[PDB]
């Protein structure tokens, strides 16, 4: 530990929500687990927002690649195969 300068100045606090409202979704099973992402998804809509065509894609690209990050990982974890696939 030395603590020395950081860089941390958000637009206002818009990607530091959904890094904990996708935390805590990920503790359900499935059902609700999913719920949540299907909350985000719609409410941070781009085609939903009354004018923010682009702070609601920034937002959205965040939650995206966090989704997919999470689902693949808290997922595939040891299971004969390494998501290798040979079916099709």
């Amino acid at each position: 530990m030395h603590h020395h300068h950081h860089h941390l100045v958000p637009r206002g606090s818009i990607l530091k929500e959904v890094t904990s409202v996708v935390e805590q979704a990920w503790k359900l099973p499935e059902s609700e687990r999913k719920k949540i992402i299907r909350r985000l998804y719609l409410k941070w809509h781009p085609d939903k927002n009354p004018e923010n065509h682009d702070i609601a894609n920034e937002v959205f690209k965040h939650l995206q690649n966090e989704i997919n990050r999470l689902e693949k990982q808290a997922f595939l974890d040891q299971n004969a195969d390494r998501a290798s696939r040979r079916t099709f």
